[PDB]
Order: C-alpha cells, then structure tokens, then sequence
C-alpha cells in the first residue's frame, strides 16, 4: 500500500556525469563511451544570447578551449560537432560506466525523472512530466544546465530530456539528446512565455484509479458520460482532450478495478464541478496529474483492495 | 526556480542491495563490507528460530552472483549475514538514528534489485508515509552528507492503516512496534510545525507572499493554537534552527507563525502554496535551504 511520487534509481545516470567549461561558463554534460553531450549555449557570453550564430561561435573554437572533467580527472577533448542545440564533444576516453541506453522523444504527459546537477556534480532527483505547453516544472538553480531527464525500464536508461532555460514564469525549458527542443522555444534570450498550461486528463483518471486500488472509491458516482460531453466539460476547466486513445491506453485499469473509463470520467467531471469537500485523495487535496497509466501499473499492486 | 520533494541520488545504495532467501521467504538485504544487513523475520523467539538455521540455508544473491555466508548474528531485529566477499562498491557510510520529523530517501527494492527512490519524513508517531509492496523488506532509508552514505532506516512491515514501520540499521524499531503479526496500530499522528514553517520560507522565496501579514505572536500563544489543529509543539530550538531563512527572506519566526495561525483558523480560500492546497510538512529547515543553493554529492 501507499502511493508516492517515485523516481527512478539514479546510479546508472551518476556515473555519466561530467564538467564542462569553456571561458567563464561551466556547466553539466553527459559522457556516453567517447562522446560528451551538452548545450550548445555553454559557448555563448550572457550578450551572444540575444541572437547567437552558434556555427560563427563554434569555428572559431579549437578542441583544447573545452574544458572536461569526470570527478577528479580531465578529459582531453579530441573533436567537436554541433547537432541542433546539442554539442557534443569527442574525447580521447568511453565512459566505463556507460549504461545499456537509447535516446527516446517524449510526448506531453509523459513523466521522467530528472538528475538536478552543479558543476558535474549530482544533487538530487526528483520525478516529473512534460507539460501540454511542452515546459516542465522543475527545480533548478544557476548551474543546473545540462542536467538531465531519464526513464529506467528494465536495465536500459532511455535519455529523454537535457536541460537549457528557465523561463520568465519559472518554469523549465529544454531538448531531446538530439538537441530538439521540446515546444517553440530557442536557446535565444529573446520574449519567449510558455503558453497556457492544461491539465493533463489521462493522467488524473489514472492516478484515480490507482486511489480506487488502494482502497478510495468516495468520489465514483451511478453515471456514465459520453466521450464528446465528458471533452466538453473538461475543457471549461483547462483540461486536456482526452482521445480514444487516452481510452484505449486506461483498458487495463479498467479491467482491474471493473471501472469503465466512461463511468471514471463521470466521477472526474463531479469532482471538477463539487471540489474535494475537505476530502484527499491518496493525501492530495488537488487532482494529480503527473502519473501515466504506466507508472500507476508499475508502482499499485495488481490485487485491488 | 522550482521547488520539487528531492530525493538524494541513491547511486552508492543501489551498489549495496542484495537478495536474502531462506526457506519460502525472500526479501533485501543490505551489504556493507563483508556482512550482509536484513530483517531477522526473514527467520520466520528468534534466538531458537535462529539457532536451527546454518550458513547454507541463507540464499544470498548479489546480481547474478550467489554470496556464500559464513556466519550469523542477531542485533536487536536484524540479521548479520557474515559472507565470504566483501562488497567492492562499499561506500564511506555511518549507521545514524534518526527523530522524527528528520526526512531521508528511501530506495525501494524487489528481490535485490531497486526500483525506485522517494523522499519521505519520519512522522511524529515513528511511522513513514512509504509506497511499499510485497517484497519491499529490506528497503533502506538514507541520507547523504558530503561523500558519507548515512543509513537510518531499514523496512519492516506495513500496518493497517497502510502507513510503515521499520528499524534504525541497529535493529532497534522507531515507534512502539514489534516484528510479528499481532494488533498494532499506528498512534494519532500530529503536523510537523518546524517543517510547515520551512516550508513557507521556501514559499516566499520562490516568490509566494500572499500569506504574510503585519502581525507576530509570542512562542506561547502560537503553542496554545497549534495543540487545538494536532500540530507539533514549537520549541525555541526550532526557532534557532529557522534563524538563517528568518535572516534571508527579512521575516521573523515568529511573524511567520501569525501566518500560519492564520492559515489553521481560516484556510487558503481557493489559493496554493507551492502547488499545493494543504500545508506541507515534509521539508525540514535543512532540505529547503540545500535544494534553494545546491549543494552537490
Ligand atoms: O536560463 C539559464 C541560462 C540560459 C539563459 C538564456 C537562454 C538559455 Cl537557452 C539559457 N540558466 C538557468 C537554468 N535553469 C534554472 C536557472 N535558475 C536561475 C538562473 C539561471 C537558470
Ligand atoms: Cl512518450
């Protein structure tokens, strides 16, 4: 029983961790066999910001102007190339700590944990989601660029997130380990606002019934709702559409606690219109949305209570 | 910016869990130089369960690799496995007893092998808020200082209620409990006031003020409040302890326990705080400032 945010064990990202330096920017890289992947923006002065041309920048530096270090060891960089808003940098040395790993792009709504790092050095992890507005709320200071975002399924760690901005509202901004932003954004100090933030519908329902499987069931009701009328409700509150595919996606859980997804979204549209009444559910008295389907299946026991 | 509940990077503990079995029993086991660290109900008076048992009837598994253990102890409850290797990923450690109030992450396993880490708080009651399944004994809490694993908790069992018990790495349990099944319940438990107090200074300096207000109140009439919403009694040692946030946000301690006075006799009308509807209790005065200046392991 119980039901908490949970990240992933960190160990296998730790030790892909390392410094990288260039003038006066130091910031966190990613070392997988002989390459470190970072920002591309650690070459640019606080001025370059504004418009940068990161090839006129890139040119005009030699392999020896990157500074790497792993722990207490420099690493000689040997080669450089730019892909999109990522450098990676050549060294003459592989990570013998290199996990089984892919680079995966994610969706909005799918969740990841995030090992917060300052001058290659892990802080903390702490789990998350990519927002519909493509942003995520996470905790980040001065230094913390080039931390990443991971997912840890079976032993192969899926790379999904390297970390670049924060906007003016707070909120973080970055790419895929091919250096893509997700969202509008660019690695530009220019007017960029994250647009209007929605909550994300498949995930409440789910983290719904994960309450159900571990024995809530105070908010069902006798209703049903149908797809279109359940949409139209929930985008009055900020809500993200849900899809027959979102439907599709609850089947399992559906099963499980013999719930139709119809039935749930009900049950969610009364919550939406009462409140919680001085109520929680699983120790929230708000309606969770950063747990997938998947991570509800993965951390709740298959027998319901 | 950002404020997240952040667990320390569980890396040097991931290198220490293994997988105990005996008879139809299997659970985690924590391996620290050449003794491995478990339950005693992995067993299951457990001096004569205890002296049936040989170092061949407990199965030790590290990866794919099987333990030979060539000794056995009992302190308090939990087992001393002696084995053969010594653990080559020991890290520099310390075996701490925690108080309540104190958070520490813990790194759920199954079958010797984690799954996941979450931060958590020991409650006033000795209990822990966790997300445990079968298979989850053996778990440990910890933190981190500096380069030095400091291990203070060890899983034990689930109550009725779905709240957690457990043990320091001493094998003494926190809270009235007992291994066995029998009738044991968790005590009424009470907020964490130093912790909430936190927690609103790691508000204002993300930029949330909408709480604070003009008023202060004395030690006393703040206690008097607190003991009739089952909060914590506040201590002068848990103003000292909030001086250093009081200093850099410019609102004193006991300013900022008119505010939260205020929020117990009249709610947050509609608003949050940090993304939260309820007053959080599971940051301590130290947890706020290191995640809000990023110190490093
Ligand atoms: O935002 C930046 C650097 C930057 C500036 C302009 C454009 C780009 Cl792509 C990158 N760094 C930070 C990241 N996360 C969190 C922070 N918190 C405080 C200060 C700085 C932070
Ligand atoms: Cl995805």
């Amino acid at each position: 029983s119980g039901f908490r945010k949970m990240a992933f064990p960190s160990g296998k990202v730790e030790g892909c961790m390392v410094q990288v330096t260039c003038g006066t920017t130091t910031l966190n890289g990613l070392w997988l066999d002989d390459v470190v992947y970072c920002p591309r923006h650690v070459i640019c002065t606080s001025e370059d910001m504004l418009n940068p041309n990161y090839e006129d920048l890139l040119i005009r530096k030699s392999n020896h102007n990157f500074l790497v270090q792993a722990g207490n060891v420099q690493l000689r960089v040997i080669g450089h190339s730019m892909q999109n808003c990522v450098l990676k940098l050549k060294v003459d040395t592989a990570n013998p700590k290199t996990p089984k790993y892919k680079f995966v792009r994610i969706q909005p709504g799918q969740t990841f944990s995030v090992l917060a790092c300052y001058n290659g050095s892990p802080s903390g992890v702490y789990q998350c989601a990519m927002r519909p507005n493509f942003t995520i709320k996470g905790s980040f200071l001065n230094g913390s660029c080039g931390s990443v975002g991971f997912n840890i399924d079976y032993d192969c760690v899926s790379f999904c997130y390297m970390h670049h901005m924060e906007l003016p509202t707070g909120v973080h901004a970055g790419t895929d380990l091919e250096g893509n932003f997700y969202g509008p954004f660019v690695d530009r100090q220019t007017a960029q606002a994250a647009g209007t933030d929605t909550t994300i519908t498949v995930n409440v329902l789910a983290w719904l019934y994960a309450a159900v499987i571990n024995g809530d069931r105070w908010f069902l009701n006798r209703f049903t709702t149908t797809l279109n009328d359940f949409n139209l409700v929930a985008m009055k509150y900020n809500y993200e559409p849900l899809t027959q595919d979102h439907v599709d996606i609850l089947g399992p859980l559906s099963a499980q606690t013999g719930i139709a997804v119809l039935d749930m979204c009900a049950s969610l549209k009364e919550l939406l219109q009462n409140g919680m009444n001085g109520r929680t559910i699983l120790g929230s008295a708000l309606l969770e949305d950063e747990f997938t389907p998947f991570d509800v299946v993965r951390q709740c026991s298959g027998v319901t209570f």
